């Protein structure tokens, strides 16, 4: 119900990276297979800056492919960006145990715990239980979730990660701040009452049943003997948590703790009576996200994301599709599957939508060109052909299609947002109401347009839109 206060979405550049696998569709490598050296490959990130969001519209927003870079919510172009992200959700209780993960276990579990320590006959697949029983047998480690706030032994400790892992140094504490302490989240959801931290401390000891009372950015800092050696900076969202980034003390390279973190994110979602893991290698046996859909799907039918990461739409075989997939607002974003049945055995229609010869960019094209006529929205025809050469793109999977938001236009549902949608310039003296959308100037339509296609109509309803003129 809490207002989604957002800035106008917008385009981010941050270019830095076998010549035949940086494409999203195997069409589009063939085309521009011999002409590598002119195409102008970016890393390119479609997002917008959120000043204040709850918890729940970021859940959502995880289940509708986002992820959120201190306070900026975005996504990457799963069709034209260097690098698919794939938004993927791991349950507990279906998790493919490898041998190199009980060795981890094995190994943890036994550094851990003094030679005194008798295990009980956990079975070598519960992870959980082996975690939990060592972890709570042992006076030589322990975990403590605080408030995603700022301290120089968590800077000092990024800081030695980022430049020793990542080969990063150019860290300051203003961009570790604003990466892993600024939060688009209210002063409850950051700081929170003392019985909720016991709670989610205690989370060894959580029976079923009983609800975690928090929800929100969490720091979880591993300490071993009275050293910081890692740091998992995660938000406690109502469905799961997601993982925002990890650090680890290089000096414990032995321990391979992103894969130990990870099993205790998997642990504590199982004890904490939540359901869902949001990392955002080879076998999983978890499930990704279909943007155009916004539905899961298991990962191993798909072995084409597994091996070349290229993008994947589900569809059928019978069935022939004329313009890009019809997002369904009250479904976007909830966390639901395909149906389980393996008779119908849905083969892949991304190529014949954002393939080559697709129909999404004429259909966008045309669509378009129809916003810009008889409503004076300012979209333009683009991508007529050759996909590769600001702004944000008139075809991009898990947007909301054009021809969708055009018959928002012309059912007049448009109007449904004025009442609802608010609009705040920083230079008017305040913030006012949307009172008729096809008065507005073209600009504020199209930041509207915006919003609608990025974060969904739904969410466009309660949200509080702030722009300046100047960019």
């Amino acid at each position: 119900s809490d207002r989604f206060v957002i800035w106008a979405p917008s385009m981010h550049n941050e270019p830095a990276a076998n010549m035949d696998q940086l494409f999203a569709l195997d069409s589009w490598a063939h085309r521009y297979m011999n002409k590598m050296d002119v195409v102008k490959i970016e890393n390119c990130t479609i997002g917008s800056f959120v000043e204040h969001m709850d918890v729940a519209t970021y859940d959502r927003m995880c289940n509708m492919g986002f992820r959120r870079s201190g306070k900026f919510l975005y996504k990457v172009d799963p069709l034209r960006n260097c690098c698919r992200l794939y938004t993927i959700r791991t349950a507990p209780q279906e998790l493919n145990m490898t041998k190199e993960l009980k060795k981890c276990i094995s190994r943890f579990a036994t550094r851990i715990t003094s030679e005194d320590y008798c295990p009980a006959a956990v079975a070598s697949s519960d992870f959980v239980g082996k975690i939990v029983n060592a972890e709570m047998n042992s006076k030589t480690f322990y975990t403590r979730f605080e408030p995603a706030l700022y301290s120089e032994e968590k800077y000092h400790l990024f800081v030695k990660y980022q430049e020793k892992v990542h080969q990063d140094y150019n860290n300051s504490p203003k961009s570790f701040k604003r990466f892993l302490c600024d939060t688009p989240f209210g002063p409850e959801a950051v700081l929170g009452t003392q019985e909720s931290w016991e709670q989610l401390n205690n989370w060894q000891r959580m029976k079923p049943g009983e609800k975690l009372k928090h929800m929100g950015p969490v720091h979880e800092c591993y300490y071993y003997e009275g050293k910081l050696i890692a740091i998992t900076v995660s938000d406690i969202l109502p469905s799961g948590i997601s993982s925002v980034y990890f650090i680890w003390d290089p000096d414990y390279s032995k321990w391979s703790l992103g894969k130990l973190s990870a099993l205790r994110d998997l642990a504590i979602i199982q004890r904490t009576n939540l359901q869902y893991y949001y990392l955002g290698k080879a076998n999983y046996g978890a499930e990704v996200l279909d943007v155009c859909h916004s539905k899961y799907i298991p990962l191993k039918p798909i072995q084409d994301m597994i091996s070349r990461g290229k993008l994947f739409v589900i569809g059928k075989k019978k069935t022939k599709v004329t313009k890009e997939l019809y997002l369904v607002d009250s479904e976007t974003g909830r966390g639901e599957g395909f149906p389980t049945d393996n008779v119908v055995k849905y083969k892949n229609i991304a190529e014949e939508i954002y393939g080559v010869g697709g129909c999404a960019f004429k259909s966008a094209n045309e669509s378009a060109l129809e916003l810009k006529e008889l409503y004076g929205i300012p979209y333009e025809e683009e991508d007529l052909d050759t996909i590769y050469h600001n702004g944000i793109p008139n075809v991009v999977p898990g947007l909301l299609p054009l021809w969708e938001l055009l018959d928002i236009m012309q059912s007049g549902k448009i109007t449904d947002l004025e009442g609802r949608l608010f609009l705040f310039e920083i230079e008017t003296e305040g913030i006012r109401p949307l009172i008729n959308f096809y008065s507005e100037p073209p600009n504020v339509k199209k930041r509207i347009c915006d919003v609608i296609r990025l974060f969904g109509f739904e969410t466009c309803m309660k949200a509080v839109i702030l722009y300046s003129e100047q960019m």
